């Protein structure tokens, strides 16, 4: 009956989705939750959950991950309880830190995973710390390496042996010539490995389910671990975050599989405590030093940017607002919040640092050429993307278009709604109830709405969400009294006619300002900025506003036939390009 793998559940597959599910479950604290007498509570939870804008945005499978990560448990009288770590996550306090400390203590066996299926003879592992130690030996792991090698590790001591087996696998794959030959080798090695492991002696199709489940789990694994900040992506590989060298060493040194797991209460008194483990620097004195160190990092970043990129003035002010808390209170809790917020803000500063990086024509052209990959056939897109990113090609297209906006410059905020990690690499697609990004300028806002969909499916996929996103934002800006005009820029490699006409109808009838631009037109903008930078010049905030206003006016003034509006947009775009007096 013994399980032979650990897992990060795909329910949900990215970590940030736990928090709204947990905040709902917290409402059922103190409900009877065990066996049959537990029915009406689990009933009513499952239901109030369905109600979320995580509808815009099966039921013990929903809660098991919350149990596994030590957010909730059932006490011996049978009632649902929320741990201190669950409470903190439900209130949305320092959530990445909460994940960090929970996933560090995560162990097998555990109250959730003990007894027959998890014997101590085979089982003794902290999955996250195991992958940290494995990365110290093999350098990086793709999603496929994790599925193949890491998930079936059951004991912390197995690090070196599994590292050696991976290095042997890479050395043997290296000998296979031909990229699809290398794929087979891999796929057959994967088959044969899971065959042993689940395979004592339609058999073939049974282990292929194991394989496919493992790949699913390995995706979730990389997104959860990247959340903690301990790991980042470098290409298609999960790697250690270079900025957390010391913490990773301290975590590795102090990690343990505690023996007192069989009793719910005692176990959760340790496991549900989001202060544990206590790191060496978490004293008032050393948190002050950590807060000040981060303050200097951020000031250096801002000071290096501020003359040529004065839009960093946004972060410099937020940074002051954050550190102003210590004029009022200096205790461990206030310092933790300052540190958390300042790291968040460091990530905002790194987005604006990309504007500087893109002064290098080869860095700007890297983003153009990756966007151009999306004009290629589907098999080529999947291949070129797989070799350069963890995230799927859809999430990567959001991330490339977003870097597109950063190249154009001038925004107050480049608000990606897809999740990025601590090195700004893409993780998870924007939620169904958000546009892919929201680019906020001084006096206008653009919602970037992107897709690699085509034809009828694009229409089905995009027509309603894009107009809904635009109208919800416009209502929300009116609510807040923000008086900036709102545009959505809709980008696809091939804009479907029916999708286009539907946005045209919405602009003229429902007063939206949705502008459809082909990937080809969007890359012309980037080419234009590249040529301006060659000549010591760059687009101003005015120039971007003027394009959006111009193209918008064409959508509502043009003669109504599709070919007429579409020709009008090319002309409006061509006028704006000519005016910049470039090569093209």
């Amino acid at each position: 009956a013994k399980k032979v793998n650990w897992y990060v559940s795909s329910s949900p597959r990215s970590p940030e989705k736990i928090q709204p599910e947990l905040k709902v479950l917290a409402n059922f604290e103190g409900s009877y939750w065990k066996g049959v007498k537990g029915y009406k509570a689990q009933e009513a939870f499952a239901k109030e959950l369905a109600a979320l804008p995580q509808f815009l945005g099966s039921t013990r499978d929903r809660v098991a991950p919350m149990k596994t990560y030590g957010f909730v448990f059932v006490d011996e009288e049978g009632y649902l309880r929320i741990t201190e770590a669950g409470k903190m996550l439900a209130n949305n306090r320092r959530p990445k830190d909460v994940f960090l400390k929970q996933l560090v203590k995560w162990q097998y066996p555990s109250f959730q995973h003990k007894g027959k299926e998890y014997p101590e003879e085979e089982w003794s592992i902290n999955p996250l710390v195991f992958v940290l130690s494995l990365l110290k030996k093999v350098g990086g792991l793709s999603k496929l390496d994790i599925a193949m090698f890491s998930l079936t590790a059951t004991n912390n001591n197995q690090v070196d042996e599994i590292a050696e087996e991976i290095m042997q696998f890479r050395n043997e794959r290296e000998k296979i010539k031909g990229q699809n030959k290398k794929l087979e080798f891999t796929e057959n090695y994967f088959f044969k490995r899971f065959e042993k492991i689940y395979g004592n002696v339609s058999h073939k199709s049974k282990i292929e389910t194991k394989m496919r489940n493992a790949r699913d789990v390995a995706d979730a694994t990389t997104r959860y671990f990247r959340y903690t900040g301990l790991f980042v992506a470098r290409g298609n590989q999960l790697v250690l975050n270079p900025e957390k060298s010391d913490l990773i060493d301290e975590i590795i040194s102090s990690s343990k599989v505690v023996k007192n797991y069989t009793r719910v209460e005692e176990f959760h008194e340790y496991y549900g405590n989001p202060s544990l483990p206590q790191f060496s620097f978490e004293t008032k004195e050393q948190l002050l030093d950590l807060a000040h160190r981060i303050r200097d990092e951020n000031t250096r970043l801002a000071e290096q940017l501020v003359e040529h990129f004065p839009n960093v003035k946004v972060e410099i002010q937020v940074l002051e607002d954050i550190y102003n808390s210590l004029n009022k209170k200096v205790d461990v809790e206030t310092l933790k919040d300052v540190i958390y917020h300042a790291k968040e803000l460091q990530l905002e500063l790194k987005k604006k640092k990309l504007q500087a990086d893109f002064n290098d024509p080869r860095q700007l052209e890297e983003v153009i050429d990756l966007l151009e990959v999306y004009h290629e056939k589907k098999n080529v897109i999947e291949e070129k993307i797989k070799a350069r990113f963890i995230a799927n090609k859809n999430t990567v297209f959001e991330w490339l278009t977003w870097n597109g906006f950063i190249i154009l410059g001038n925004a107050l905020e480049y608000k990606n709604n897809f999740v990025i990690d601590e090195e700004l690499q893409p993780v998870t697609h924007a939620a169904g109830n958000q546009p892919d990004m929201e680019i906020i300028y001084e006096d206008f806002i653009v919602l970037g709405e992107v897709t690699t969909s085509k034809g009828a499916t694009q229409f089905k996929m995009e027509s309603e969400p894009v107009t809904r996103h635009y109208l919800n934002k416009k209502k929300e800006l009116e609510k807040q009294g923000v008086e900036k005009e709102l545009y959505s820029l809709f980008i696809a490699p091939e804009i479907n006619k029916n999708t286009f006409e539907e946005f045209m109808k919405y602009n003229i009838v429902q007063n939206t300002r949705i502008i459809p631009l082909s990937l080809k037109q969007f890359n012309m903008l980037l080419m234009v900025q590249k040529k301006l930078i060659e000549k010591g010049r760059r687009l101003s905030s005015y120039d971007i506003k003027n394009l959006m206003v111009s193209l918008y006016r064409t959508t509502i003034e043009s003669e109504r036939k599709y070919t007429q509006i579409k020709a009008g947009l090319e002309e409006t775009l061509n006028n704006w390009v000519v005016d910049k007096e470039v090569r093209f």
